[PDB]
């Protein structure tokens, strides 16, 4: 067959879980694989050492690292009867550069190397919610998750609240003409993933 | 206002003395800033260093390029073009519209790419045979690189005929892109001079506008 199972939505959402449990119950029937890279922290980091980092040049490191992800992985492992499932796939580059002003058509051509999924699970959630969880989980919130770079003076709650408030914009944006399963990730995660598991259930036959 | 020229050509088409040879005559009047395509900077080192031991397709290489040449744009030529430099570049774009296309990378595709990048107010074509730049690089007595072979397409192949095939290759991207392109094509078979002399006079009625 290969079949590609893509998982979007906020930091937050839990659909990395999602991803991850949905790859661990299909491994049991079928062949499955899960799927950014150090050198692009080493970039961001540098960039900051030379006063300077576009959005477009952001754009490009991305796809640069997705393009090698994608030929070197991804492509194969579908060529060869794989099930793939992508834990974030090429639409949250398209949230996370048109937020930042690259126009989403150059980016769509961008990433139009790349094979649509066969199903893509849009995990949507309130920012609120999403920041809420992560409080509870008693973790920090990292400088991307709070869309630092475009929200310096904020503080990383209210930077995430904001930051992921845009990027909810551009999922939402997206559903209709991407064909995504849209899944109210305000459900525990039992649920979601029970959701899910008959939802893909149906390539058991 | 800003001006960019650019020149392209193979290796061995003299596009990079021309260039040189305009920029020292440009440099007399007003201010111009000379680059070239192969000076890649920072960021083109950081990822390929980083993957040495993997291996990378052409479409990868293709985006390497364009996301170091996307910093390189920003950070140097436009402020450069703003600020009313001449600027001019020993090989653009087009350069790598022909590495890419060559090596099975949709053409569209890399000019979309590249579509963040302003086209060249003029563009000169040094065309020359290959056959005539391999004669001038073996006159030389200098080897010919694994690059300018095309090495990686062409391992099998001598340097010398591999140079021949990889810049055959690359002329016919150049050929077909001069239409769309608008190049000012140079018979390249001319001497330095000669060649010279015509683009000064180009560059000298653009610039008296």
């Amino acid at each position: 067959k290969g079949v590609l199972i893509a998982f979007e939505g906020i930091d937050g959402s839990g659909k990395s879980s999602q991803a991850t449990l949905l790859k661990d119950w299909i491994e049991l029937k079928r062949d499955v694989y899960l799927t950014s890279s150090d050198w692009i922290h080493d970039i961001i980091k540098e960039a900051k050492k030379k006063d300077l980092l576009t959005p477009l040049t952001f754009s490009l490191i991305h796809a640069t690292d997705f393009s090698d992800r994608y030929e070197r992985y991804i492509l194969p492992m579908l060529k060869s009867g794989f099930i793939v499932i992508s834990d974030r796939y090429i639409y949250t580059a398209y949230a996370r550069d048109s937020v930042r002003g690259v126009d989403i058509d150059w980016v769509k051509k961008l990433y139009s190397f790349a094979i649509k999924p066969d199903i893509t699970f849009y995990i949507r959630v309130s920012p609120d919610i999403a920041l809420e969880r992560i409080k509870k989980s008693k973790r920090k919130i990292k400088p991307q998750e709070a869309g630092a770079d475009i929200f310096p003076g904020l503080s990383p709650e209210e930077g995430f609240l904001k930051y992921q408030g845009l990027i909810t914009e551009v999922y939402d944006k997206l559903v209709k003409d991407e064909n995504f399963i849209v899944i109210d990730g305000t459900k525990t995660p039992k649920e979601i993933q029970i959701q899910i598991r008959k939802f893909v259930g149906e390539l058991i036959d």
